[PDB]
């Protein structure tokens, strides 16, 4: 039996970067998660991304799981006329954060353009099983969750419409948040109804202490690492979380689905000797430790796409246990043994669909008082019932109201 499971992520790449890291993986069999920006792959990041696409690839061959994290990181929105100088003209003034998620539907676009990009560059994308791309998202800068129907959380504090935290005034306040942080929120709606699951984090490998001339320096060594870790298991960290601004509000603490679980955020550009320090030089041997220690700690890494774990032949199910099947997240219904010929459907008796997003769909599980939208108008459910085909929510005048 193992301590716990922790889901090493990688946010920001592919970057030239991307390719130590994925190295120190490499040499003790850890496989980790990939939440990529394709404008690296344009040469318009503002980073060293040579060998971005190379990158890509290695993550892919050498058995990585890629995920979406937004063409180009909402840049667009930083910049007034978004362009191949907007990464540089970004990081002149540090204004990341400030007014980050500004048009829903335009920022959430950024994740389907995303796919368009790295299909052109690696056209042969979608043979990699690794490749969750379509599946699989995470907001720039906010620890938000679209898990299940019954498990999302917000980063209500992450993103701002005035002023960094560091700057005097900064109040966050979470009754009448941000114009930002409630666009991201609406992004994280329209992924979650285009099929994703969405994935913040327990704990943050990150800088210490930012505003550190190298801030990449000061990053927390391993043993003491390893601490947080320990210390996030079991704990619910995504609301305990230190700045207020990477805390997941909401969080279902004690949610099953999140038992025995971490997720580690980690950036590859804090693996890079360069603009942001010694990141190489100094860190790379940090991450290289924690895998040999944690797994002697008693931990086992894995993916993202086995948080939900994967429908499987001959496994029991108990009611209320949650798998993935086709990408589609559902609940058993009845305790049973599953066989080839019962897995998960929009029919199934023994399961019942569980997808985090908010369109009516076929068999689902609703309680009084949901909304869903169908033929682009939203109604209310009255009365508790599994959805089927003949009750549209349209015809079922007893079952759901037009709002
Ligand atoms: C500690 C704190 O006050 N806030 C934490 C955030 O720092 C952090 O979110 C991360 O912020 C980074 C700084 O903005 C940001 O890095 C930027 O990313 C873009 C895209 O790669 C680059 O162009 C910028 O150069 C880069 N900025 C810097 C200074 O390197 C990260 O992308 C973003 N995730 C979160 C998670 O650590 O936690 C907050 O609490
Ligand atoms: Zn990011």
């Amino acid at each position: 039996a193992p301590k716990g499971t922790i889901y090493l992520t990688f946010d920001d790449g592919p970057i030239n970067a991307s390719i130590d890291v994925i190295n120190v993986l490499n040499e003790q069999g850890v496989k980790g998660t990939f939440y990529f920006n394709a404008w690296h792959l344009d040469g318009i990041g503002d980073e060293n991304e040579d060998r971005a696409l190379e990158a890509l690839k290695l993550a892919l061959d050498t058995g990585h799981v890629v995920a979406n994290h937004s063409y180009a990181h909402m840049v667009h929105n930083c910049v007034d006329e978004f362009g191949p100088t907007s990464g540089a003209e970004c990081n002149a003034t540090g204004d990341h954060q400030i007014n980050a998620y500004q048009d829903p539907v335009y920022d959430a676009s950024t994740f389907a353009d995303n796919l368009v990009v790295f299909e052109r560059y690696l056209p042969n994308i979608n043979s990699y099983p690794n490749y969750f791309g379509e599946e699989l998202a995470r907001l720039p800068y906010t620890n938000g969750w679209r898990i299940t129907k019954d498990f999302k959380a917000d980063g209500l504090c992450a993103t701002s419409d005035d002023l960094k935290p560091w700057e005097p005034g900064y109040v966050c306040d979470l009754d009448n948040p941000s114009n930002s942080v409630k666009a991201s929120i609406e992004v994280q709606n329209i992924l979650a109804n285009k099929g994703y699951q969405t994935h913040g984090w327990d704990v943050d490998w990150s800088p210490e202490n930012w505003g550190i001339p190298m801030p990449a320096n000061s990053l927390t060594e391993a043993e003491a690492f390893l601490g947080y870790v320990d210390a996030a298991l079991n704990s619910c960290a995504p609301t305990t979380i230190n700045p207020i601004n990477s805390k997941a509000h909401g969080f279902p603490c004690g949610t099953p689905l999140h038992a025995d679980k971490v997720v580690v955020l980690t950036h590859e550009f804090l693996y890079e000797d360069g603009k942001r320090g010694m990141g190489a030089t100094q860190n790379l041997p940090k991450l290289a430790k924690f895998l040999r220690i944690a797994k002697e700690a008693g931990y086992v890494f894995d993916t993202i796409d086995n948080y939900t774990p994967v429908w499987q032949v001959g496994n029991a199910y108990a009611a209320g246990d949650y798998v993935t099947h086709s990408g589609t997240v559902y609940k058993a219904v009845t305790a049973h043994i599953a066989q080839q010929d019962w897995a998960p459907s929009s029919t199934s008796s023994l399961w019942t669909n569980a997808d985090p997003a908010t369109n009516w769909t076929l068999n689902v599980s609703y309680e009084a008082g949901d909304v869903v939208t169908y033929q682009g108008l939203r109604y209310l459910v009255n009365v508790p019932h599994v959805s089927q085909a003949d009750w549209t929510p349209n015809t079922q005048n007893t079952l759901f109201t037009a709002l």
